[PDB]
Parts: C-alpha cells; sequence; structure tokens
C-alpha cells in the first residue's frame, strides 16, 4: 500500500493541481505518519518519513470526518475561529451533517496552517466501512471556492482511494 498510496498522491495532485498534497494514515495509537506527500516546484519542503503527533488534533474534530466526513479551512484572511462548547453532544452519522458549508478552526490551527504557508485547504478523509483509515488533504497558497461538481470530482477521487486502501489492506 505504502507505495500505491506513493503513486495515489501524485495524481490527486494532477488533477487538483494543488501545490501540495499528502496522504495521512491513521493509527491505533492516535499516531499518523506521511507516507505520501507531492510538491510543485520545491515550492513547499517535504515532509515525507516525518511522524505528527495525535495532540495536533484531540478526537472531537476528529470525529466529524468519520461523522461526517466533512471539514474544510476557509481562507485564513476571512480570520475565522472555532472554539470548545459545554453542549457538546456529537451528532450520529445516522441523521444529516446538518452542518456549515465551511468550517472554522481555532486560532492556534490558524497560526499552524499560517506558519506552513497554507491559507485555504480542503480536508477530504479517507475512510472504508465505519472505520477511518487516513486522512486526505490539499493546500493551496491562494482563495479558490469549490463547486458542486468539482467537490464530487475531488470528494469522489478521494473516496475512490479510500476504497482502494481497503481492497488493497486484504492483500497484506
Ligand atoms: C492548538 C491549541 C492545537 C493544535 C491545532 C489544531 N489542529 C487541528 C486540526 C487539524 N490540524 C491539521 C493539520 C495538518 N495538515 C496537514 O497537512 C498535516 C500533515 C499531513 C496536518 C497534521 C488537520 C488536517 C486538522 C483537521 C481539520 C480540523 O480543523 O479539524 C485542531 C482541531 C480543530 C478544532 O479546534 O476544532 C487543532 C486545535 N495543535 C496542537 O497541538 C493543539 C492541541
Amino acid at each position: 500500500l505504502d507505495q500505491i498510496l506513493r503513486a495515489t498522491v501524485e495524481e490527486v495532485r494532477a488533477f487538483l493541481g494543488t501545490d501540495r498534497v499528502k496522504v495521512y494514515r491513521f493509527d491505533p495509537e492516535g499516531h499518523g505518519t506521511v507516507v505520501a506527500e507531492a510538491r510543485g516546484g520545491e515550492r513547499l519542503p517535504s515532509l515525507l518519513g516525518l511522524t505528527f503527533p495525535a495532540g495536533d488534533i484531540p478526537e472531537e474534530a476528529r470525529r466529524l470526518f468519520r461523522l461526517a466526513q466533512v471539514r474544510v479551512i476557509v481562507d485564513v484572511e476571512a480570520q475565522s475561529r472555532s472554539i470548545s462548547q459545554p453542549e457538546s453532544w456529537g451528532l450520529s452519522a445516522r441523521v444529516p451533517l446538518g452542518e456549515p458549508l465551511q468550517r472554522p478552526v481555532d486560532p492556534c490551527h490558524v497560526h499552524y496552517l499560517k506558519s506552513m504557508g497554507v491559507a485555504s485547504s480542503l480536508v477530504v478523509p479517507l475512510m472504508h466501512h465505519q472505520e477511518l483509515w487516513g486522512l486526505l488533504v490539499s493546500h493551496h497558497a491562494e482563495p479558490r471556492p469549490y463547486s458542486q461538481e468539482e467537490l464530487q470530482v475531488v470528494q469522489l477521487l478521494a473516496d475512490q482511494v479510500s476504497i482502494a486502501i481497503a481492497q488493497a489492506e486484504l492483500s497484506l
């Protein structure tokens, strides 16, 4: 899979022409690693082989990817801020998403991206069945809204990729 996932990121970037796009594999201990990444004009350094700390994503946000499978970051210019709430109570996957066309990320995450030279990035999850295997994400150094039609291409492409993770898994 590590090999296939590598080629998958090469085709993805092409379709989305995104400067940088990487695949994120989720481990059972919460830790994840980068097994796929592509850079345009060496503009963005390589992070391949680097391990990211799960602490980067508590759990509430991670659930949304498995519950509603929908999350995107708007132009850091719009300064969108996110925060926790006492109401909590997450919504099941049985009921409709009922979420805004956009998702704000707390300031602590805003800078994290800014420090990465990212302004607007789309986060498409890679899952199979009821479990989550990994997470996909595209980085754009410029504002660019998404369309329902174009959204499917990528949103679907990811689903087609997540499916590869499942079928290929049987191999190993
Ligand atoms: C600050 C106090 C906390 C923190 C920030 C933080 N990050 C998220 C969520 C995400 N962060 C990323 C980052 C990445 N993009 C990549 O390309 C990669 C490697 C391939 C990473 C790791 C992503 C994709 C997410 C998920 C999207 C989302 O916004 O949920 C959060 C959660 C958001 C929230 O607060 O609701 C936070 C807080 N990092 C820390 O260590 C602190 C805990």
